[PDB]
């Protein structure tokens, strides 16, 4: 049941190219992942341009749009108040199916209730997500993230970490998998880079619901072709 | 720096169809291991005769010569004195490199430590193995079990339990993580059945030194085909 997702990465001007390499692997990709924080002063009207784009596909795959933070690991330096808004916004285009919501300990709770609220009423399921790019805590903090992230009554729960050891990748998959066990909420569980692959392809095994995958080049530490990715999902 | 086994599983006549299928996939093995418990009063001199059609292949693998006993979730129903002498007079064979000899908590200590100091004096790696086919003790009784078999300072220790749920498959992985990072000798930890594959795939990742697959039809619950293994051991 874990869905494959394809993140992807544009300018402006979603490459003929690009469109043509996702076709190719149409049946790899449950989610289309397209990432928008790589693109300086994106704007709602500029994303609605693209997904005009790739809404012909709206059969084969859901749309995820995602502005990932520079804070969290991507390229967004947008302010709070600009990115909040952005993601308030992009409820009202007609072919997004998911859009990621970030999560850190001192977020105002309230405003994040009140997005999440808004994004659901607008029939938009939500990913809360979390990353860590430098380490990964121990278990019961894991854990700890997971239940703070759940409270929003999320579609998707997601929580990324960067492991130094083989008890970091384990510590990963045991809070997924727990969390798996207890609550109805989904779960994404990633440990990164080439140590933490496993969490990727063994994700369906450990209860997690999506894995992230490339079409070119990795987009995150860690990442391999979605043709591969829904190989090795095959396997488990 | 996983090794790949490819357990075979003849009768007295090793069939050129066998030994061909070997060939065809003789960049994948590393190992390649000849159980003999299948084989009714096997006798040394059969397990000779075997190893004389193989030894041609003895620069592109080590021979392991297991007998699996019934109790241990093989075929083998020779008595413990009569398989305590099998696996003694398997010193003499000059083809083989590995020997497995079981390990259980009711074991003659004493007379143990004997055979295995033998097979090390005839220049023999002893895998000690233990195999429980119903289920998953709990990691500290796992961690107990891997610790009782070092003490007889053999090559390797191999540890096979079967799985009830994503925890046990966790606890496998975790005993066999913790041992590599604290002791000399080598690990083996396999999770059997299609729920602990990842054990077998990813068994490098947590620190373990060999997986096995078959040529054909699986030779134990979750194996795969040597040329998938070593493409999965490739990948992580
Ligand atoms: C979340 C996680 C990713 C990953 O680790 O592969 C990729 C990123 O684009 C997603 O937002
Ligand atoms: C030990 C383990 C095996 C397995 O689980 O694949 C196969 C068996 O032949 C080995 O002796
Ligand atoms: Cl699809
Ligand atoms: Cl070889």
């Amino acid at each position: 049941h874990v869905e494959v997702v394809a993140t992807i990465a544009p300018q402006l001007y979603i490459e003929e190219t690009l469109i043509q390499k996702i076709n190719h692997r149409i049946d790899a990709i449950d989610v289309l992942e397209l990432r928008i924080d790589q693109i300086e002063n994106v704007t709602v009207n500029q994303v609605a341009e693209m997904i005009t784009k790739l809404k012909v596909m709206q059969d084969s795959f859901k749309l995820l749009v995602t502005y990932r933070t520079k804070l969290q690991g991507g390229y967004g330096q947008f302010t709070n108040d600009l990115y909040l808004n952005l993601i308030s916004d992009l409820a009202n285009i007609n072919g997004i199916d998911m859009i990621d919501i970030e999560w850190q300990a001192d977020i105002d709770i309230e405003k994040h209730q009140r997005i999440i609220t808004h994004l659901q009423q607008y029939n938009k399921e939500v990913v809360i997500s979390h990353h860590n790019f430098e380490s990964t805590p121990p278990l019961d903090e894991l854990q700890f993230i997971f239940f703070k992230m759940q409270k929003f009554n999320p579609e998707y729960v997601k929580l990324a970490v960067m492991p130094h050891n083989k008890n970091d990748v384990l510590n990963l998959l045991q809070a997924m998998s727990t969390f798996s066990d207890t609550m109805d909420c989904k779960v994404v569980g990633i440990s990164m880079s080439k140590l933490g692959l496993i969490s990727r392809t063994a994700q369906g095994v450990f209860g997690g619901a999506l894995t992230y995958g490339c079409i070119g080049e990795p987009q995150a530490p860690g990442q391999i072709d979605v043709t591969d990715l829904k190989a090795q999902v095959t396997l488990y």
